[PDB]
């Protein structure tokens, strides 16, 4: 049972939507971590109270190199906060501000990772479903850790997450109040590796609807740098119907991975 007067706070690491991130010194061990804070009144005016639950529940009982660690959490009088481990590096999202799009070697890689991560996840019948860039952090090795468990559930599901957020990563099952599965983020892995070859996701659009439309009809080209290999692996992840899609073993074995990762 911990509480605030056990650290201190540094910088902040971040905004969410509902968190505000801040580094942070346990002062007994001068252990460094993460500080995720949340404010009661915006948890419940939005009544997101059991994705914090879920959250929580499912965050702390997972233990894998490339998932974010949750190792406690404690609340006070306006806040909530959870105990993360400290990402050094940053996330996902700003390397790919910084370099607008990666190579290869590093596609593959973080590529790599991911399925690593989800396999274990899926493994306990757990689903991600939130696996943009900006819930994508590096560790001190550079290597990619999964964060953000506010939108994870156990499969099946039916339940609805966003009212209408970004909807550029999430699969047409699930933007359409449809039953889905483990096979959501496979989706989403296919969003993820060709944002990272191309600088922006494939279904992008000026507005919502139009988004929406791209999405649910699989609307997407690649340009001309895209190579074979990774239009192939790509096209398959992006498949319409959830079950035409690969399972996590045939995406590591995937011939453009095992020529690219590390
Ligand atoms: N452990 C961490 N180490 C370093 N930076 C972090 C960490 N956790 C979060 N951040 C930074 O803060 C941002 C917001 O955190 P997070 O994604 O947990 O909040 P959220 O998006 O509000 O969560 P949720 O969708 O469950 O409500 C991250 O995208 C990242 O910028
Ligand atoms: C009113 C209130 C209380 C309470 O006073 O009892 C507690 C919480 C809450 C929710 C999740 C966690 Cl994990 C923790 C912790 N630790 C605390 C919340 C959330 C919104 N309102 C709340
Ligand atoms: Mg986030």
């Amino acid at each position: 049972q911990w509480a605030l007067e056990d650290f201190e706070i540094g910088r902040p690491l971040g905004k969410g939507k509902f968190g505000n991130v801040y580094l942070a010194r346990e002062k007994q061990s001068k252990f460094i971590l993460a500080l995720k804070v949340l404010f009661k009144a915006q948890l419940e005016k939005a009544g997101v109270e059991h994705q914090l639950r879920r959250e929580v529940e499912i965050q702390s009982h997972l233990r894998h190199p490339n998932i974010l660690r949750l190792y406690g959490y404690f609340h006070d009088a306006t806040r909530v906060y959870l105990i993360l481990e400290y990402a050094p590096l940053g996330t996902v999202y700003r390397e790919l501000q910084k370099l607008s799009k990666f190579d290869e070697q590093r596609t593959a890689t973080y590529i790599t990772e991911l399925a690593n991560a989800l396999s274990y996840c899926h493994s306990k019948r757990v689903i991600h479903r939130d696996i943009k860039p900006e819930n994508l952090l590096l560790g001190s090795a550079g290597e990619l850790k999964i964060a953000d468990f506010g939108w994870s559930v156990h499969a099946p599901s039916s339940r609805r997450t966003t009212l209408c957020g970004t909807l550029d990563y999430l699969p047409p099952e699930m933007i359409e109040g449809r039953m889905h599965d483990e096979k959501v983020d496979l989706w989403s892995l296919g969003v993820l590796c060709y944002e990272f070859l191309v600088g922006k996701p494939p279904f992008e659009a000026n507005t919502y609807q139009e988004t929406y439309k791209r999405i649910s009809r699989v609307e997407f080209t690649f340009p001309d740098f895209v190579t074979e290999g990774a239009r192939d692996l790509i096209s398959r992840l992006l498949k319409h119907n959830p079950s035409q899609r690969p399972m996590l073993r045939e995406v590591l074995e995937h011939p453009w991975i095992t020529a690219n990762s590390s």
